[PDB]
């Protein structure tokens, strides 16, 4: 049976100005995601789980002690538990943001009173369906959670994050069940440059991202072909980074192509016990530079979870990150939970299926290609 999380104090994440329009990370985000499973009917097929928030312990696998204690408390209780005197003075913080509201940079707000709350139940929340599958009580699941992670480095909080959920979450299967073997596939247009730096140098993790890269011009910036891990980590950590801008705009055939030949030959071969998916869908059409400017259908997301179901015993969990088009991201997440229950999945078109990739996707798929030949029997 299919796991679902979803919980309303993740709604109470807004800016302090009042209007939610000037902020694209926004509350109605999950909120008609959640309705469109409800009213198509695959919310009631699913086990909805009671979700938590994470402890500051959880939070401190992937974050450090003051970070957590920065963007894991409310005012009082955060200078009641810093007794080792960890952070500075708060005014070094907090920046006022041209809405009128408080920010913590130039465009990643914070509310005192329910930022801590609801990134905690984000973290706690990822966690719980993790769990659960990787313990043989669900199948499979869905998070549908706000605020994202993926770009939360260490001690930094950028890219509307501040706690890296998919990470700690791997941390935790490895440090609480001693998982020997997990992957990560972020498909968020964006590259993930927290997830890479906390697995960068540890070989029973791999990361594999799926993002528009262009030469570093394009959010965060992060995430180069060559950037394959550190240590014992070497070649455990896969950027399929496409390049070229949109000339054209990369589609469905460009990325099942990159699933065919370059994801699933790695994630096959790595063979690993539960795959976990930072799963944002600002690649499908309908999101403009710099928030996207890739053309995928949301129908396609339902054919790349079902080539990951077959990795792993089928032990798979899937987590929101990015996406904005209500549109894009409802249907994206519907494809998702109707392949995750075993449904059959919406048709792609024929001329789709025919097509060969653009040039600058084979120019990108032949990078990596050559980088990572290096690491496995698969590529060689
Ligand atoms: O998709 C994302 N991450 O994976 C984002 F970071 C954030 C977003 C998340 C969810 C809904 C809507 C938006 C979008 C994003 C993209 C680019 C920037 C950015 N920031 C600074 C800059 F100079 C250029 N681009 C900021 C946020
Ligand atoms: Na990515
Ligand atoms: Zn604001
Ligand atoms: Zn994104």
């Amino acid at each position: 049976t299919t796991g679902l999380v979803y919980d309303t104090l993740m709604l109470k994440h807004q800016c302090t100005c009042g209007s939610s329009s000037s902020h694209p990370e926004h509350a109605g985000r999950i909120q008609s995601i959640w309705s469109r499973l409800q009213e198509t009917g695959l919310r009631g097929k699913c086990e909805c789980i009671r979700g938590r928030k994470a402890t500051l312990e959880e939070l401190q696998t992937v974050h450090s002690e003051a970070h957590t204690l920065l963007y894991g408390t409310n005012p009082a209780n955060r200078q009641k538990l810093d007794s080792k005197k960890l952070l500075g003075s708060l005014a070094s913080v907090f920046v006022r943001l041209p809405c009128g509201g408080v920010g913590v940079d130039s465009d990643t707000i914070w509310n005192e009173v329910h930022s801590a709350g609801a990134a905690r139940l984000a973290v706690g929340c990822v966690v719980e369906l993790v769990f659960k599958v990787a313990t043989g009580e669900l199948k499979n699941g869905f998070a549908v959670v706000r605020p994202p992670g993926h770009h939360a480095e260490e001690s930094t909080p950028m890219g509307f994050c501040y706690f890296n959920s998919v990470a700690v979450a791997a941390k935790l299967l490895q440090q609480r069940l001693s998982v020997s073997k997990i992957l990560i596939v972020d498909w968020d247009v964006h590259h993930g440059n927290g997830t890479q730096q906390a697995f960068y140098s540890d070989p029973s993790v791999l990361y594999m991202s799926l993002h528009r890269y262009d030469d570093g011009n394009f959010f965060p910036g992060s995430g180069a072909p060559d950037e394959v891990g550190t240590g014992p980590g070497v070649g455990f950590n896969v950027n399929m980074a496409f390049t070229g801008g949109l000339d054209p705009p990369m589609g469905d055939a460009e990325y099942l192509a990159a699933f065919r030949t370059v994801v699933m030959p790695i994630a096959s071969e790595f063979a690993p016990d539960v795959v976990l998916v930072s799963s944002g869908f600002d690649a499908v059409e309908g999101h403009p530079t710099p928030l996207g400017g890739y053309n995928l259908s949301a129908r396609c997301f339902g054919y790349l979870t079902k080539q990951l179901m077959g990795l792993a015993g089928g032990r798979i969990v899937l987590a929101l990150e990015g996406g904005h088009d209500l549109t894009a991201i409802c249907d994206a997440s519907e494809a998702c939970v109707s392949a995750l229950l075993g449904n059959e999945l919406d048709p792609l078109p024929e001329k789709v299926l025919q097509q060969r990739p653009n040039a600058n996707a084979v120019r990108s798929m032949e990078k990596v290609m050559e980088i990572h030949s290096k690491y496995w029997r698969c590529l060689q």
